[PDB]
Protein backbone atom coordinates (compact mmCIF):
# COMPACT_ATOMS: atom_id res chain seq x y z
CA UNK A 1 0.00 0.00 0.00
CA UNK A 2 1.05 3.87 0.03
CA UNK A 3 -0.65 6.94 0.63
CA UNK A 4 -0.42 10.56 -0.81
CA UNK A 5 -1.13 13.77 0.99
CA UNK A 6 -1.10 17.18 0.78
CA UNK A 7 0.47 19.73 3.64
CA UNK A 8 -0.20 23.16 3.52
CA UNK A 9 1.15 26.40 5.32
CA UNK A 10 -1.02 27.50 7.86
CA UNK A 11 -0.35 31.08 7.81
CA UNK A 12 1.65 33.18 4.94
CA UNK A 13 5.45 32.81 7.02
CA UNK A 14 5.34 28.74 6.68
CA UNK A 15 4.94 28.93 10.78
CA UNK A 16 3.23 24.82 10.62
CA UNK A 17 1.77 23.13 8.24
CA UNK A 18 -1.52 20.98 7.86
CA UNK A 19 -2.42 17.58 6.66
CA UNK A 20 -5.78 16.04 6.44
CA UNK A 21 -6.49 13.00 8.36
CA UNK A 22 -9.89 11.20 8.33
CA UNK A 23 -10.67 9.51 11.38
CA UNK A 24 -13.51 6.56 12.51
CA UNK A 25 -16.39 5.75 10.49
CA UNK A 26 -18.02 7.80 8.88
CA UNK A 27 -14.60 9.29 8.30
CA UNK A 28 -14.19 12.85 10.43
CA UNK A 29 -11.67 15.08 8.65
CA UNK A 30 -9.03 16.97 10.86
CA UNK A 31 -6.25 19.57 9.61
CA UNK A 32 -3.33 17.78 11.75
CA UNK A 33 0.75 19.01 12.56
CA UNK A 34 2.53 16.17 11.05
CA UNK A 35 5.17 16.33 13.67
CA UNK A 36 8.65 14.18 12.70
CA UNK A 37 9.79 15.62 16.28
CA UNK A 38 7.44 13.61 18.74
CA UNK A 39 5.08 10.26 18.21
CA UNK A 40 1.71 10.76 19.79
CA UNK A 41 -1.64 11.26 17.34
CA UNK A 42 -3.47 13.59 19.46
CA UNK A 43 -6.88 15.35 18.65
CA UNK A 44 -8.97 18.33 19.86
CA UNK A 45 -12.37 16.08 21.17
CA UNK A 46 -15.45 16.34 22.03
CA UNK A 47 -14.02 15.85 25.40
CA UNK A 48 -11.44 18.82 25.25
CA UNK A 49 -12.54 21.19 27.97
CA UNK A 50 -14.75 24.20 26.04
CA UNK A 51 -12.92 27.18 26.90
CA UNK A 52 -9.86 25.43 25.43
CA UNK A 53 -11.83 25.01 21.82
CA UNK A 54 -11.81 28.22 19.54
CA UNK A 55 -12.23 27.19 16.30
CA UNK A 56 -10.62 23.79 15.81
CA UNK A 57 -12.39 20.64 14.00
CA UNK A 58 -13.29 18.13 16.61
CA UNK A 59 -12.97 14.37 17.01
CA UNK A 60 -16.17 13.23 18.76
CA UNK A 61 -15.64 9.49 19.34
CA UNK A 62 -19.42 8.59 20.33
CA UNK A 63 -20.41 9.19 16.17
CA UNK A 64 -17.87 6.52 15.45
CA UNK A 65 -19.14 3.03 14.91
CA UNK A 66 -14.89 2.05 14.73
CA UNK A 67 -14.27 4.38 17.96
CA UNK A 68 -12.97 2.18 20.90
CA UNK A 69 -12.42 3.67 24.67
CA UNK A 70 -8.51 2.54 25.36
CA UNK A 71 -9.26 1.44 28.89
CA UNK A 72 -7.07 2.81 31.56
CA UNK A 73 -5.19 4.53 29.10
CA UNK A 74 -3.94 8.53 29.16
CA UNK A 75 -1.13 10.54 27.74
CA UNK A 76 0.33 13.88 28.88
CA UNK A 77 2.96 15.83 26.55
CA UNK A 78 5.35 18.75 26.90
CA UNK A 79 6.87 20.07 23.45
CA UNK A 80 10.15 22.07 22.96
CA UNK A 81 8.56 24.95 22.54
CA UNK A 82 6.56 24.71 26.74
CA UNK A 83 3.18 23.67 25.18
CA UNK A 84 1.67 20.96 26.29
CA UNK A 85 -1.82 19.13 26.06
CA UNK A 86 -3.32 15.47 27.89
CA UNK A 87 -6.04 13.42 28.07
CA UNK A 88 -7.54 9.65 27.30
CA UNK A 89 -7.20 7.59 24.32
CA UNK A 90 -9.14 5.77 21.61
CA UNK A 91 -8.32 3.33 19.08
CA UNK A 92 -9.95 3.97 15.51
CA UNK A 93 -9.60 3.84 12.13
CA UNK A 94 -7.11 6.65 10.58
CA UNK A 95 -6.40 7.27 6.71
CA UNK A 96 -3.71 9.70 5.59
CA UNK A 97 -3.73 10.28 1.66
CA UNK A 98 -5.65 6.89 0.88
CA UNK A 99 -3.53 5.17 3.62
CA UNK A 100 -5.60 3.14 6.25
CA UNK A 101 -4.30 1.64 9.47
CA UNK A 102 -6.88 0.38 11.79
CA UNK A 103 -6.73 0.03 15.68
CA UNK A 104 -4.74 3.42 15.50
CA UNK A 105 -4.17 4.90 18.52
CA UNK A 106 -6.31 8.43 18.91
CA UNK A 107 -5.48 10.04 21.49
CA UNK A 108 -8.35 12.44 22.45
CA UNK A 109 -7.42 16.01 24.17
CA UNK A 110 -9.12 17.08 27.69
CA UNK A 111 -6.82 19.56 28.25
CA UNK A 112 -4.52 22.04 26.29
CA UNK A 113 -2.15 24.61 26.85
CA UNK A 114 -3.27 28.22 25.27
CA UNK A 115 -0.71 27.91 22.17
CA UNK A 116 -2.99 25.40 20.89
CA UNK A 117 -5.99 27.02 21.83
CA UNK A 118 -5.30 30.13 20.40
CA UNK A 119 -4.35 28.59 16.89
CA UNK A 120 -6.90 27.69 15.31
CA UNK A 121 -5.71 25.92 12.01
CA UNK A 122 -4.34 23.13 13.92
CA UNK A 123 -6.46 20.43 14.83
CA UNK A 124 -4.09 18.26 16.55
CA UNK A 125 -0.73 16.75 16.04
CA UNK A 126 0.26 13.21 14.05
CA UNK A 127 3.81 11.88 15.37
CA UNK A 128 6.03 10.58 13.08
CA UNK A 129 9.21 10.14 15.45
CA UNK A 130 10.01 6.85 17.04
CA UNK A 131 7.46 5.07 19.04
CA UNK A 132 9.58 5.07 21.98
CA UNK A 133 8.55 8.30 22.52
CA UNK A 134 4.91 8.12 22.79
CA UNK A 135 3.23 9.03 25.87
CA UNK A 136 0.33 6.93 26.66
CA UNK A 137 0.57 5.23 29.79
CA UNK A 138 0.50 2.36 30.97
CA UNK A 139 0.87 1.12 27.42
CA UNK A 140 2.76 2.79 25.22
CA UNK A 141 1.46 3.16 21.61
CA UNK A 142 2.76 3.14 18.49
CA UNK A 143 2.79 5.83 15.78
CA UNK A 144 0.88 5.68 12.27
CA UNK A 145 3.81 5.04 10.20
CA UNK A 146 4.93 1.99 13.15
CA UNK A 147 1.62 0.61 12.32
CA UNK A 148 1.21 1.05 8.54
CA UNK A 149 4.98 -0.09 8.08
CA UNK A 150 4.49 -3.83 7.08
CA UNK A 151 1.89 -3.18 4.68
CA UNK A 152 3.71 -0.70 2.79
CA UNK A 153 5.22 -0.96 -0.41
CA UNK A 154 8.48 -0.03 1.08
CA UNK A 155 8.82 1.34 4.90
CA UNK A 156 9.95 4.91 4.42
CA UNK A 157 7.70 8.27 4.26
CA UNK A 158 8.80 11.06 2.77
CA UNK A 159 8.46 14.92 3.02
CA UNK A 160 8.23 17.82 0.67
CA UNK A 161 7.01 20.77 2.22
CA UNK A 162 6.76 24.10 -0.19
CA UNK A 163 7.93 27.69 0.56
CA UNK A 164 5.37 29.70 1.04
CA UNK A 165 2.92 26.62 -1.02
CA UNK A 166 1.84 23.24 -0.34
CA UNK A 167 3.87 20.11 -0.61
CA UNK A 168 3.62 16.77 -0.02
CA UNK A 169 3.72 13.76 2.48
CA UNK A 170 4.29 10.23 0.45
CA UNK A 171 3.90 6.76 2.53
CA UNK A 172 5.58 3.88 1.14
CA UNK A 173 7.47 5.07 -1.76
CA UNK A 174 9.96 7.49 -3.41
CA UNK A 175 8.50 9.98 -5.94
CA UNK A 176 11.47 10.23 -8.17
CA UNK A 177 9.79 13.18 -9.97
CA UNK A 178 9.84 15.14 -6.96
CA UNK A 179 13.70 16.29 -6.56
CA UNK A 180 16.48 16.58 -8.95
CA UNK A 181 19.70 15.08 -8.79
CA UNK A 182 20.11 11.91 -6.31
CA UNK A 183 19.11 11.38 -2.89
CA UNK A 184 21.82 11.62 -0.01
CA UNK A 185 21.55 9.32 2.13
CA UNK A 186 23.03 9.42 6.14
CA UNK A 187 22.78 7.63 9.42
CA UNK A 188 20.31 8.18 11.93
CA UNK A 189 20.64 7.57 15.41
CA UNK A 190 17.27 6.51 17.18
CA UNK A 191 18.81 6.31 20.82
CA UNK A 192 16.87 9.47 21.45
CA UNK A 193 13.92 8.49 19.84
CA UNK A 194 14.11 11.52 16.81
CA UNK A 195 15.04 11.29 13.62
CA UNK A 196 18.71 12.19 14.69
CA UNK A 197 21.64 12.45 12.12
CA UNK A 198 25.22 14.88 11.46
CA UNK A 199 25.56 17.25 8.70
CA UNK A 200 28.46 17.50 7.57
CA UNK A 201 28.96 21.27 7.68
CA UNK A 202 28.02 24.47 6.61
CA UNK A 203 28.25 27.82 4.42
CA UNK A 204 27.13 30.89 4.47
CA UNK A 205 26.20 32.84 1.24
CA UNK A 206 28.59 32.67 -1.10
CA UNK A 207 31.22 31.63 1.57
CA UNK A 208 33.75 28.21 1.50
CA UNK A 209 31.94 25.54 2.96
CA UNK A 210 33.26 24.98 6.85
CA UNK A 211 33.19 21.13 7.34
CA UNK A 212 32.08 20.12 11.09
CA UNK A 213 29.88 17.79 12.69
CA UNK A 214 26.45 19.28 13.29
CA UNK A 215 24.13 16.93 15.26
CA UNK A 216 20.77 17.46 15.44
CA UNK A 217 16.97 15.97 14.49
CA UNK A 218 14.97 16.57 11.26
CA UNK A 219 11.73 17.60 12.47
CA UNK A 220 8.83 18.97 10.47
CA UNK A 221 6.78 20.35 13.47
CA UNK A 222 9.44 23.06 14.64
CA UNK A 223 9.25 26.18 12.44
CA UNK A 224 13.07 27.49 11.96
CA UNK A 225 16.57 25.81 11.85
CA UNK A 226 18.15 25.94 15.18
CA UNK A 227 21.91 25.58 15.07
CA UNK A 228 25.24 25.71 17.43
CA UNK A 229 25.97 29.74 18.38
CA UNK A 230 29.15 29.79 16.42
CA UNK A 231 27.14 28.84 13.28
CA UNK A 232 24.07 31.36 13.66
CA UNK A 233 26.70 34.25 14.83
CA UNK A 234 28.61 33.37 11.53
CA UNK A 235 25.38 33.73 9.46
CA UNK A 236 23.65 36.68 11.11
CA UNK A 237 27.16 38.42 10.50
CA UNK A 238 26.66 39.08 7.14
CA UNK A 239 23.49 40.78 7.39
CA UNK A 240 24.13 44.85 8.51
CA UNK A 241 22.42 45.88 11.48
CA UNK A 242 21.01 42.29 12.60
CA UNK A 243 21.67 41.09 16.08
CA UNK A 244 20.38 38.79 18.97
CA UNK A 245 17.79 40.82 21.10
CA UNK A 246 16.93 39.08 24.45
CA UNK A 247 13.80 41.03 24.87
CA UNK A 248 12.62 39.54 21.50
CA UNK A 249 13.89 36.12 22.01
CA UNK A 250 16.44 35.67 19.35
CA UNK A 251 18.02 37.60 15.88
CA UNK A 252 16.13 40.33 14.48
CA UNK A 253 17.52 41.84 11.31
CA UNK A 254 16.52 44.57 9.45
CA UNK A 255 13.15 44.34 7.35
CA UNK A 256 15.30 46.05 4.69
CA UNK A 257 17.94 43.49 4.44
CA UNK A 258 18.39 41.27 1.75
CA UNK A 259 19.42 37.57 3.73
CA UNK A 260 22.04 35.43 1.93
CA UNK A 261 21.47 31.70 1.41
CA UNK A 262 22.44 29.02 4.11
CA UNK A 263 23.78 26.07 2.62
CA UNK A 264 24.25 22.73 5.05
CA UNK A 265 25.95 19.38 4.06
CA UNK A 266 24.45 15.75 3.88
CA UNK A 267 27.47 13.61 3.65
CA UNK A 268 29.23 14.98 0.37
CA UNK A 269 25.95 16.42 -0.83
CA UNK A 270 24.50 20.20 0.08
CA UNK A 271 21.34 21.58 0.56
CA UNK A 272 20.82 25.47 0.07
CA UNK A 273 18.88 26.99 2.31
CA UNK A 274 17.71 30.51 -0.08
CA UNK A 275 18.01 33.38 2.22
CA UNK A 276 14.13 34.17 1.55
CA UNK A 277 13.31 31.19 3.29
CA UNK A 278 15.21 33.09 6.46
CA UNK A 279 12.90 35.68 6.57
CA UNK A 280 9.78 35.89 9.45
CA UNK A 281 8.66 38.90 9.30
CA UNK A 282 8.05 42.19 11.35
CA UNK A 283 8.23 40.92 15.05
CA UNK A 284 4.91 42.95 15.54
CA UNK A 285 2.90 44.41 12.61
CA UNK A 286 3.95 47.43 11.24
CA UNK A 287 7.97 46.81 12.50
CA UNK A 288 10.93 47.37 10.46
CA UNK A 289 12.57 44.56 12.69
CA UNK A 290 12.52 40.72 11.51
CA UNK A 291 12.64 38.29 13.04
CA UNK A 292 14.99 35.41 11.63
CA UNK A 293 14.86 31.84 10.81
CA UNK A 294 18.00 30.89 11.77
CA UNK A 295 17.93 30.82 15.60
CA UNK A 296 20.66 29.46 18.31
CA UNK A 297 19.93 26.50 19.94
CA UNK A 298 22.36 27.19 22.61
CA UNK A 299 19.15 26.61 25.01
CA UNK A 300 17.50 24.00 23.60
CA UNK A 301 20.29 21.13 24.56
CA UNK A 302 19.77 19.67 20.79
CA UNK A 303 20.17 21.09 17.20
CA UNK A 304 16.63 21.01 15.02
CA UNK A 305 16.71 20.99 11.20
CA UNK A 306 13.12 22.24 11.43
CA UNK A 307 11.10 23.53 8.71
CA UNK A 308 13.51 26.46 7.05
CA UNK A 309 15.96 23.91 6.27
CA UNK A 310 13.32 20.78 5.85
CA UNK A 311 11.76 22.84 3.34
CA UNK A 312 14.73 22.91 0.96
CA UNK A 313 14.85 19.98 0.32
CA UNK A 314 13.09 16.06 -0.56
CA UNK A 315 13.32 14.25 2.69
CA UNK A 316 13.00 10.37 2.94
CA UNK A 317 12.51 9.00 6.31
CA UNK A 318 13.81 5.62 6.16
CA UNK A 319 12.13 3.44 7.95
CA UNK A 320 13.56 0.33 7.56
CA UNK A 321 15.32 -1.97 10.19
CA UNK A 322 18.64 0.17 10.68
CA UNK A 323 17.19 3.69 9.88
CA UNK A 324 18.36 5.92 7.49
CA UNK A 325 17.72 10.00 6.02
CA UNK A 326 17.77 11.16 2.71
CA UNK A 327 17.99 14.71 1.04
CA UNK A 328 17.63 15.58 -2.06
CA UNK A 329 17.65 19.26 -3.78
CA UNK A 330 14.60 20.04 -5.52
Amino acid sequence: STGSATTTPIDSLDDAYITPVQIGTPAQTLNLDFDTGSSDLWVFSSETTASEVDGQTIYTPSKSTTAKLLSGATWSISYGDGSSSSGDVYTDTVSVGGLTVTGQAVESAKKVSSSFTEDSTIDGLLGLAFSTLNTVSPTQQKTFFDNAKASLDSPVFTADLGYHAPGTYNFGFIDTTAYTGSITYTAVSTKQGFWEWTSTGYAVGSGTFKSTSIDGIADTGTTLLYLPATVVSAYWAQVSGAKSSSSVGGYVFPCSATLPSFTFGVGSARIVIPGDYIDFGPISTGSSSCFGGIQSSAGIGINIFGDVALKAAFVVFNGATTPTLGFASK
